[PDB]
């Protein structure tokens, strides 16, 4: 007490008809809020500042909610004072929270879970406290600075037009690589010098100084870089990779290089990265991350990166033109796990609003990669305009002309601007592209000539307009921005038609990314066409894991491409993932720098020896037998690793995780054992290379993957026949196999669940409760349902992102098994046929859960010993024993 009977005012973002926000409030048990999409908490202003007594939650129904309650004393923090997680019923009494006098102006409750339906509702809310006599400040306005008016304008100006500032600079930045990548102790060692092209082509050498030093030589930092790298690989042994295992431990004495060397590329372009990379890896990294990636790129000879970071602001100050407030911004733009598919057009909202916050330190970050990125030589793709627009544009713009798009798995798509309109009507397309150019100046400066976007992604609607004719204004208009401007296009799936493409004008100002060149190839048609093109290996589809390259493509395809072409002017990568198989990324990019065809036998037995600082003939065998099954080359379409059962919605018939996936393992499962033996066999040996320890567990956990599908197929055949006694054990080994698979995972920090969520959860500084547990909310569902029902289920993009971590192995995958287990056992035993399981509905009960108020995940990896972790599974839990186990 004291109940707050006066005053009192809510706001939601979403109802269904008759059943509005301010219904939650008006002292009337039988009227309720109800939410009708995947906004579900409700902002009640409690006219004043009150020290919190008591909250009072009433529903509808009798079903089962939870919830989660934050408070606010000064309008932007929003910190969590109470929650609902236990299974209990609600009924007329209601239900009673205190809170401990806590000061609040404003409440937020987010009901997460309603066990009867997607919708939630809440019929009353009382809230008790005393009044302060305060009242909230303002919440000050998003304000950003103007590129032209911060340091990094002065910096990158003075880099443009001092050749001596800039090289020094360049230089400098080379040495801070070298100290971050393998000590500050070795920095001395190597002299750096800025040389011209070869040929019109970036170029390295690398010799001796003679007086025991690395002279180094290259055209811009990228090529210093992978000089650096170079030297490292071929005469140290060694081998960086920061995100897949590296081996750094350098020679006693640095090694002499003898012979110089002069290496060239006649590839202008080395690309890198998916805008998919910016969700399914790249969601939570912080600066620190980034700076490492970027130090990998420039030794791995990459020049030009997709880079969206920070373009929410950009969108911002544009809509801010055309009508949208702030607040109707952050509810335009989706979560921060979700970016990839908002720039592409294909989903809007889900998993924000971001915090006020995020438009700054974005904005920032952005700016910090530019400089880094004006040092080294490497040119971001920054994003084109196409016509994307809220589908309330007209509402807020009446004469704008506008195309929906219809739906994308599940989710609504932005509406696009006609791209040309008839003689009498307004051309918002000409308005809202102008203002998006000129934003993006405003906000990073210009920092480049590549632009990226891409108009009907996987879908959309042309409406009644010309295909051509769309590509052209589109060129045109971002060529009147920048007269030097190159559209960088993604081939997907045979879109862009040609006819599209033949709308493009300036073909020299066009560069179509070939996404998919080791599996599906589709450079034929842009070769046909003049088209500049680049050659990407994609690999990676939604971060899936397991055994999966293809080394002898690579090593063949890419020369034999230049060979018979004219207008291949790169390669690159587009995973939708960086999380695996590192011998993949590591070979591409190594074929930018030869026009022959190279044996990828003897490069990978190279290659394994500095990645592990020591070979033997055993662990060339192993890896022969991996080139010979999981690594073999295949001819067939397919997207990404084969996917582990483990990983699947339990039901008969599986055949995939994921939709578009596969579970068929095209090569001998024994075979692909004999190399985890020679693994468990050379285990003390090499243990203490932590890329051997990270290649250990990524086989065995194949291994593993592999041997549980034939395990569900036995055990699938043993329900059918009726037969309780063998389906109970042989489900029951099932169950331990995965129980022995957490323990394989859990060696690895790259696969703890823990550290995924604590990214996301600490990715900015000074965030409050309601952000950090939102930002885990965009963890949780990205990795398992992607969105909600109708996305997850409908929309097709249950498990998509599926990964073999610890964590979530035990608590999801496990579970899932387990329960569809013991109902297929309590219909053999004499049961209650198995009911249909609702997947979704568990799935997004763990999807929901706070890891300050239900279970931390850990951070930390396990001392677990792969070796004897090895001979568990090939004893007990292989297909070579499995007649033996049974
Ligand atoms: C759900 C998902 O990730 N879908 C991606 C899509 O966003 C991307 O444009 C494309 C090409 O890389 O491949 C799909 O697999
Ligand atoms: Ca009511």
């Amino acid at each position: 007490g004291v109940e707050i009977t006066e005053g009192v005012t809510v706001t939601a973002k979403g109802n269904t008809e008759g059943n509005t926000a301010d219904l939650a409030i008006d002292g009337d048990l039988s009227t309720y809020w109800e939410s009708s999409n995947d906004y579900k908490w409700i902002e009640v202003d409690l006219g004043g500042i009150y020290e919190l007594s008591k909250i009072e939650i009433f529903n509808k129904d009798e079903a089962v909610y939870k919830y989660n309650i934050y408070a606010s004393e000064d309008g932007e923090n929003f910190n969590k004072i109470a929650y609902k997680n236990n299974d209990n019923v609600s009924d007329s009494n209601g239900n009673m929270h205190t809170i401990d006098n806590v000061r609040a102006g404003k409440i937020r409750i987010d009901v997460v879970q309603n066990s009867n339906s997607d919708r939630v509702n809440i019929a009353e809310i009382n809230v008790f406290g005393k009044n302060t006599g305060e009242s909230l400040p303002e919440v000050k306005k998003i304000a950003t600075s103007n590129f032209s008016e911060t340091p990094w304008a002065t910096e990158y100006e003075k880099f443009n037009s001092d050749s001596a500032y800039a090289n020094e600079k360049t230089l400098n930045e080379i040495k801070n690589l070298v100290g971050r990548v393998i000590g500050r102790e070795f920095k001395d060692k190597f002299i750096f010098e800025i040389r011209d092209q070869l040929n019109g082509n970036d170029v390295f050498e690398v010799s001796d100084s003679g007086d025991g030093k690395v002279l180094i030589k290259g055209n811009n930092g990228v090529s210093l870089a992978s000089g650096f790298n170079y030297y490292l690989k071929n005469y140290c042994n060694v081998s960086y990779n920061p995100i897949m295992g590296s081996n750094l431990k350098m020679p006693e004495t640095m090694p002499s290089v003898g012979e110089r060397v002069v290496i060239d590329t006649p590839y202008e372009h080395r690309y890198a990265l998916n805008f998919c990379t910016y969700s399914y890896t790249m969601s939570f990294w912080d600066w620190d991350q980034y700076e490492e990636f970027l130090d990998w790129c420039a030794m791995n000879g990459v020049n030009l990166v997709l880079d969206i970071i920070g373009q929410e602001e950009v969108l911002r100050r544009t809509l801010n033109e055309f009508g949208y407030s702030d607040e109707e911004v952050k509810e335009f733009i989706s979560g921060p796990a979700y970016f990839a598919w908002f720039y592409m057009q294909n989903m809007t909202g889900f998993g924000g609003p971001l915090p006020n916050d995020w438009f700054e330190q974005r904005a920032e970050l952005g700016r910090k990669m530019h400089d880094r990125m004006q040092s080294f030589g490497i040119n971001p793709v920054l994003q084109g305009y196409s016509g994307m627009v809220p589908r309330d544009f007209k509402e807020k713009n009446q004469e704008a002309q506008t195309i929906s798009q219809g739906g994308w798995c599940g989710f609504d798509r932005p509406d696009m601007l006609k791209t040309y309109v008839n003689e009498g009507e307004a051309d918002y397309f000409q308005k809202v592209a102008d203002v998006f150019y000129e934003k993006q100046k405003e906000v990073f400066g210009d920092v480049t000539n590549f632009y990226g976007v891409d108009p009907f992604h996987e879908g959309g609607n042309t409406g009644d307009l010309d295909n051509g004719k769309i590509y052209e204004i589109i060129q045109n208009k971002m060529i009147e921005h920048d007269n030097d401007a190159v559209w960088v296009i993604q081939n997907w799936q045979g879109n862009p038609s040609n006819n599209k493409l033949e709308g493009l004008t300036k073909k020299d100002q066009a560069m179509v990314l070939d996404l998919f060149s080791e599996v599906s190839p589709d450079w034929n048609r842009l070769e046909e066409r003049d088209l500049p093109w680049i050659w990407n290996m994609l690999h990676n589809f939604g971060g899936r894991m397991g055994m999966d390259a293809a080394p002898e493509k690579l090593a063949t395809e890419i020369p034999k491409a230049l060979a018979n072409s004219e207008h291949m002017v790169g390669i690159g990568i587009t995973p939708e993932a960086i999380n695996t198989n590192p011998l993949a990324y590591e070979l591409l990019f190594d074929m930018a720098w030869t026009r022959d065809q190279i044996n990828f036998r003897t490069w990978t037995e190279d290659y394994i020896e500095r990645r592990y600082g020591k070979t033997n003939k055993e662990i060339l065998e192993a890896w022969n037998i991996i080139l010979d099954t999981a690594y073999k080359k295949r001819n067939d379409y397919y997207q990404g690793a084969a996917e582990s059962i483990i990983n699947a919605r339990p039901g008969f018939g599986i055949k995939s995780a994921s939709t578009w996936g596969h579970s068929k393992i095209v090569y001998d499962k024994s075979e692909f054992e004999k190399a985890i033996e020679i693994f468990a066999k050379n285990y003390d040996e090499f243990k203490d290379s932590d890329a051997f320890l990270y290649d250990f567990a990524d086989i065995l956990k194949q291994l593993l993957a592999n041997s549980a599908q034939e395990y569900y197929e036995v055990m699938c055949n043993a329900y059918n026949n009726g037969n309780g006694e063998k389906f109970k054990f042989v489900s029951g080994k099932f169950l331990e196999l995965i129980k022995l698979q957490e323990r394989v995972l859990s060696t690895r920090p790259e696969f703890l669940i823990g550290n995924w969520i604590e990214d996301a959860r600490t990715m900015l500084k000074d965030s409050d409760d309601w952000t950090k547990d939102l930002f885990e909310f965009n963890a949780r569902a990205l990795v398992t349902t992607w969105g909600s029902r109708n996305n997850a289920d409908g929309g097709g993009l249950k498990d998509y992102s599926n990964r073999q971590w610890s964590g979530l192995t035990e608590d999801y995958y496990y579970a899932r098994w387990e329960k569809w287990i013991n109902g297929l056992q309590a219909e053999l035993d004499g049961g209650a046929k198995a009911p249909n399981i609702d997947w979704f509905k568990m799935e997004y009960d763990w999807v929901n859960k706070k890891s300050d108020t239900d279970k931390l995940y850990p951070t930390e990896a396990s001392n677990e010993n792969l070796g004897e972790l090895a001979k568990i599974a090939m004893e007990s839990y292989s297909v070579t024993n499995m007649d033996k186990i049974l």
